[PDB]
């Protein structure tokens, strides 16, 4: 039965991810409070350190301005104009604030763990949208780690051999109810789960409402089915038929031409489904491979077991008994009498006022002689010694900040760019280029919608759902965080200037530079003699 | 009631925001100061006295 | 435009809000804390008793 | 931050719908006259959102980004073009409004 | 209480710091026009 | 046990230290044509090559190969025959 | 050592003791420090107690050891770069 192996698959899953989730979720204990586990909040004091966000925000400072967008640079051969409006549709709908978010989720649980991931599925919004009409839609949520879990026996951190991808959501009622309404369910199904969260629950929260997305990956082999060129002349073009439902009637229209060739493809699909029961299985999905892309930190196999994690891991052991010493020391003054005299009991009684409080009364006689005693009294003279710190645990304290500042190294030379933080900005660009990958897939399936040929070269191509399976001839790369097209190629344009000769070169790229300009009067006239002279020149 | 601008007529600002059993946290790093600076604070009183 | 303070006390974005914009959160609750005279001057201009 | 001032600008735009969007524009003076209460046309949002620093107004923009391109500009014929266009950008006085006068003259005389 | 009450901190140094620092830099908006037809765009919704 | 548990190293610093810098330069192929008759021979070669070496897998291997390189003296990656029809290369195959 | 440890307070005996037990312990609002005297019997002419326990200092064996313990370790672990940040023995496992 589907929902029995499926159970399987999230068993095994679920295991290796109670220990990492063990792990990674004491990471967030750490960091967003602290490292206190067992006894909480006692007749003890609690006092708190770290180092933690000094380093984490360094870090992600320096990540987060280089952001590192997607080059996908066009084919090695026919045509270099392939990235076309491919970057269109990408920056499009991903110059939106949720991908810093994504970013965002990448770092954090990069550094603490070695984590992260986010969400892409389909949408269509009207307003504005892109061609197709529809948008991507982004979901980067924390807790990666005991979100989704990778545990098919991924042999890679993008995971592209893996079929698990069971990722759950997390809500709170209304969430439930508007994602019922949205995805058209009941809303009384009472969607509990195994949950994501602590293991404790010391605090206020006892809604559990989890539901499930499980997403499998099948070979699909897609056949024959092949069509040519509207108009007749170049023929022999590449479409499908799967993807084509019962209207071909516009194709019948006149294109309509028939071959067959044995094909094999690679097709995933989407199901959705609780832990009570089936709910939703074999649902539409567009890109074809993962619909959600993780995003890792360092990971390893020991026995074989998934490691995802990060250097705060080892940051933490040092931590916890470094706050302990603050609280410890905290007591050591808190718990203390003051330093005044030891005397004996029969030295006092007729006195009492000029000795304790009194400023105004320089004059310090105890009692001397009593009935019976010697009576010779020797010098009390007995104070009672103030605090010093053992000295044992001070400077190890200066051994816990030792140990810290060792598994914290990474640093910056006179230029403040470079720094082993580029190595994880290094697997980040994996993550980054991964979704590129992903994100060609939703092409073929969300929108391709256009097609091109010899020569204005830009076919029309009016009808749902049509391109042409050549659609891969770019190669998958990675680059800067670029804010548009125009701010790309000025870029670019910047990057080649200031190292060319100051002869006529100089002077076309400059030119050029006055060709690219925003807006204002200014601009718009000097962009108009640039031109001019641009054409002046052939 | 009328209203006019679509989405979000009231713009928040964020700092650090995070989800530990997807609770919503939203802090910055002074929140970590306070403590020592309580027991810091502390010590001057008592050293007073 | 109106920025006011404790803004974390005054407007909550509980919706489960994925973004730290809060784009998908429909909640938008958020409070006017004020005086008597703010309060009649309100009444008056939004028309309440 | 940069996100949070982002932000308000897609709400912004919205509000541009149904407050003020109040102008349209077409193919060659292409400014439409538009002459009703609310009206406007559903492809206004052909702008991407971006952000940047903070300027106190449109004059003072294109002089910023003016001075931007100022001085890293080959002291021959770009940087006395950009240097016209300076020369346009004036604010008041007699001294500035003459400057401005011939400015103006050499850029129509240049074409 | 019948102690008595001293106050130290750091804060309004750090806090003026870093607001010192982001009120030189306000970051008002670009919002630049369509990559397309015109970058005529910005026109006079700056202006508003 | 009874005992309590410390833990310290150095390890994480300078792995990510050499892995970092052997991470900036991966060191791909040169495969230069012959000594004698064309210096043409790099040709499709090198096409082929990265066109399936480009993807993510590749910089797996050197992840495998600079973990176990650092701790221990090793590391490896596989390669078989894989057929695949999604704008493969020539023949219609690709490496696993 | 420091989980395993006592206070530091004076160490006197019994019989100074089981009349007072507040104003020495935890009060900071008596400045007055008195414990018993004079006993039946004993003496009695009691000496200074002044006995504290005393704080744990690391035994400097294990302390300059740990100095040894960081030492044998970077002493093993040395690569390196120039001011170029460019070269050191790490090539050499990049040349392998």
């Amino acid at each position: 039965e589907s929902i029995l192996s499926r159970f399987d698959a999230d068993w095994t899953a679920s295991d290796e991810a109670r220990r990492e989730a063990k792990n990674d979720l004491f990471f967030s204990r750490v960091s967003q409070w602290d490292d206190w586990l067992s006894q909480y909040t006692t007749l003890q004091y609690r006092g708190q350190f770290d180092v933690v966000r000094p380093v984490v925000r360094k870090l992600v400072s320096e990540m987060r301005q280089n952001p590192i967008d997607v080059l996908y640079r066009p084919k090695d051969g026919a045509r270099p104009d392939a990235a076309d409006v491919l970057m269109g549709m990408y920056r499009t709908d991903m110059r939106h604030n949720t991908a810093k978010i994504a970013v965002n989720i990448a770092v954090r649980e990069q550094i603490e763990a070695g984590v992260g991931a986010w969400r892409l599925v389909t949408d269509y919004e009207d307003q504005s949208p892109t061609s197709n009409n529809q948008v991507i839609r982004r979901e980067p949520i924390h807790s990666a780690c005991s979100h989704v879990i990778w545990d098919s026996n991924s042999k890679l951190m993008d995971k592209s051999d893996a079929r698990h991808c069971t990722v759950i959501h997390s809500m709170s009622q209304n969430g439930w109810e508007d994602f019922a309404e949205k995805y058209d369910l009941d809303a009384d199904d009472i969607p509990s789960f195994q949950n994501p969260n602590d293991w404790v629950f010391p605090w206020l929260t006892q809604d559990t409402i989890q539901i499930a997305e499980f997403y499998e990956v099948v070979e699909k082999k897609e056949t024959a089915f092949i069509y040519q060129d509207p108009v007749t002349g170049e023929p022999v073009s590449y479409f499908k038929r799967d993807i084509k439902d019962v209207i071909d009637d516009l194709a019948d229209s006149g294109f309509i031409k028939i071959a067959e060739r044995q094909i094999k493809r690679r097709r995933v699909y989407k199901s959705i489904i609780t832990c009570t029961a089936v709910l939703k299985d074999k649902q539409l999905i567009a890109g074809e491979h993962i619909p959600i892309v993780p995003v890792f930190g360092e990971w390893g196999f020991v026995e074989d077991k998934e490691v995802y994690e990060g250097v705060v891991r080892l940051t933490k052991d040092g931590q916890r008994l470094r706050n302990m010493i603050m609280s410890f020391n905290a007591d050591i003054v808190a718990r203390t009498p003051k330093k005044k005299p030891f005397f004996w009991p029969e030295q006092i009684a007729g006195f009492e006022h000029m000795y304790d409080g009194n400023d105004d009364y320089p004059y310090y006689l105890l009692n001397r002689t009593d009935e019976n005693s010697g009576d010779l009294p020797t010098q009390p003279l007995a104070y009672y010694e103030n605090p010093e710190v053992p000295q044992a645990n001070a400077y190890m304290l200066e051994a816990a900040t030792s140990a810290v500042k060792e598994v914290a190294t990474l640093g910056v030379d006179t230029e403040a760019v470079n720094g082993g933080q580029v190595a994880f900005d290094t697997v980040n660009q994996l993550n980054m280029r991964a979704d590129l990958e992903t994100y060609v897939f939703q092409d073929n399936l969300a929108t391709a919608m256009r097609r091109d040929g010899e020569i204005d070269l830009a076919t029309g191509e009016k009808q749902v759902l049509n391109d042409i399976r050549g659609r891969y001839e770019c190669y998958t790369d990675v680059g800067p965080s670029f804010q548009s097209m125009k701010q790309q190629n000025r870029a670019e344009i910047l990057e080649l200037l200031g190292k060319t000769p100051q002869g006529t070169p100089e002077y076309q790229l400059l030119l050029l530079q006055y060709f690219t300009l925003l807006d204002g009067k200014g601009v718009e006239m000097m962009r108009d003699y640039a031109n001019k002279q641009l054409i002046q020149m052939g």
